[PDB]
């Protein structure tokens, strides 16, 4: 897998294919995109993007640490899953992040994939709860201190 940065307009074919197929494209036009100091990330194998990942600063209320961001738009297309695309992904964030001095990366993870964040080391926290039409969701969390 080769790791490059990509732009947010190039994330948004994906995050429509795999995470909202059944919303219109505007769904996916985050506009956690606008926050300051976005970045992304995308995941390439064979000539195609196959993976997508995209951060930005922000604290939750709920985890502790002074600089927190966000992970949003976590995404592999069939096919491709399983090579370590995602965690490549994850991986590269984190060393831009340790650089940047954040503290903590969090998700309102899938609980569907929280398998996927547990190996990546991310811990739960608090309960489930359910976000419509897309789902049941938990928050994780990973330190990076
Ligand atoms: C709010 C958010 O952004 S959370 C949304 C996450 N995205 C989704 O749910 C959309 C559909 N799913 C996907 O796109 C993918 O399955 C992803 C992004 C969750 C994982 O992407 P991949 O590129 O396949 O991940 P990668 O290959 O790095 O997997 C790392 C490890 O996690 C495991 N894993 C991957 N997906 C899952 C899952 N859904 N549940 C449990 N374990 C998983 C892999 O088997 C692998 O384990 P191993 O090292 O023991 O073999």
């Amino acid at each position: 897998i080769e790791v490059k940065p990509i732009n947010a307009e190039d994330t948004y074919e994906l995050r429509h294919r795999i995470l909202r197929p059944n919303q219109p494209i505007e769904a996916c036009m985050f506009e956690s995109d606008l926050l300051r100091g976005a970045f992304h990330l995308g995941g390439y194998y064979g000539g195609k993007l196959i993976s997508i990942a995209s951060f930005h600063q922000a604290e939750h209320s709920e985890l502790q640490g002074q600089k927190q961001y966000q992970l949003r738009g976590m995404a592999t297309l069939e096919g491709y899953r399983e090579q370590k695309a995602g965690s490549s992904l994850i991986k590269h964030a984190e060393e831009i992040l340790r650089k940047r001095g954040a503290d903590l990366l969090w998700c309102n993870a899938r609980t569907s994939a929280s398998g996927y964040y547990k190996k990546l080391g991310f811990s739960e926290q608090g309960e489930v709860f359910d976000t419509p039409p897309v789902g049941p969701h938990i928050l994780m969390y990973k330190r990076i201190t």
